[PDB]
């Protein structure tokens, strides 16, 4: 598939930076025929065929064709796509607040009313996705941004689908492997990976959001990696005292080795707390 190869500053204005990564910068921009504003996030293309640095065009492909589906409040949804020799441009919606990871950051520690508040738009997004068939692979604070950081109760949007697929036949069985704190042991194992990935990060989300502390790292990512696999975390009481019984039993069925016994999205929504890469 080929997207629109004209200059992308013949047509957006570019500001300030919203995000940096190994492939990809993202640049706040304003298209200049309507005024409105985007996030620009331009993803480095491979200069040869065997080559490491950049991405392949089939994951391009992949993730522009995910985009192109999807349209619901906690999810990003693309505007246009550019292209040239260096770089796809992908004009995202903008989302401003910054990132849930920011925002956990500098805030004092989560009450469990506003861990839930931020979980039940995750759980939505990820019904959402998974309705669909679609597995993000790559859910963590990071890839969660706020729409407007000073109100009480922030919108997310889940961002960032570089690592998102298709599962057509109930499991994928490619390169895929995300963060060490918050990918599930299967990608661990390098097994057969499923919509079940993502329940176990939103395991490990909520551990975060009620304790400011990560379940399974270690120091290195070698330790973190194997402290998954193993499933070694527990419930530090320093932390946990004054966590009501009902969210840790939430975490305790999504923490859980076997993908086949983890609570699925529609079980999530059930439960009673909440029913109404890889190398050094
Ligand atoms: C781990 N990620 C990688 C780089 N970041 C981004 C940010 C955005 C974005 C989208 C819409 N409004 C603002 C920012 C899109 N893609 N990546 C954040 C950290």
């Amino acid at each position: 598939t080929v997207f629109r190869q004209e200059n992308v500053d013949d047509y957006y204005d570019t500001g300030e930076e919203l995000g940096s990564g190994q492939f990809a910068v993202v640049k706040k921009c304003r298209e200049k025929s309507t005024g409105l504003q985007y996030a620009a996030k331009f993803i480095k293309k491979r200069r040869t065929k065997s080559s490491r640095r950049g991405v392949s065009r089939e994951d391009i492909e992949r993730e522009v064709s995910i985009l192109k589906e999807i349209q619901h409040p906690n999810v990003i949804t693309l505007h246009e796509v550019y292209e040239n020799k260096t770089d796809v441009i992908l004009i995202l919606e903008l989302v401003a607040g910054g990132e849930l990871f920011d925002f956990l950051a500098e805030k004092e520690s989560l009450t469990e009313e506003e861990a839930t508040e931020f979980l039940k738009q995750i759980l939505n997004g990820v019904y959402y996705l998974h309705s669909l068939q679609i597995a993000h692979f790559d859910l963590k604070p990071e890839n969660i941004m706020l729409l407007d950081r000073n109100v009480p109760k922030p919108r997310i949007k889940i961002i960032d689908f570089g690592l998102a697929h298709k599962i057509d036949f109930g499991n994928e069985f490619k390169n895929i492997f995300g963060t060490p704190e918050f990918v599930a042991p299967e990608i661990v194992n390098y097994e057969p990976l499923g919509l079940e990935a993502d329940m176990w990060s939103i395991g490990v989300i909520t551990y975060i959001l009620l304790s400011g502390a990560s379940p399974f790292l270690g120091d290195t990512k070698q330790e973190t990696l194997a402290n998954v696999s193993a499933v070694n975390y527990e419930f530090e009481d320093e932390y946990f005292s004054n966590t009501s019984a009902l969210a840790k039993d939430f975490i305790r069925r999504l923490l859980v080795k076997d993908p086949k016994k983890r609570m699925t999205i529609q079980d999530s929504l059930q439960h009673p707390w909440i029913k109404p890469p890889q190398f050094e």
